[PDB]
């Protein structure tokens, strides 16, 4: 639920995706 910032767009997360955060609606949540 928490907003990432990162977001994925075109490619998947990346950055985010080392902070635990999921692609949810095109936007890197954790939860």
């Amino acid at each position: 639920g928490i907003p990432c910032g990162e977001s994925c767009v075109y490619i998947p997360c990346t950055v985010t995706a080392l902070l635990g955060c999921s692609c949810k609606d095109k936007v890197c949540y954790k939860n």
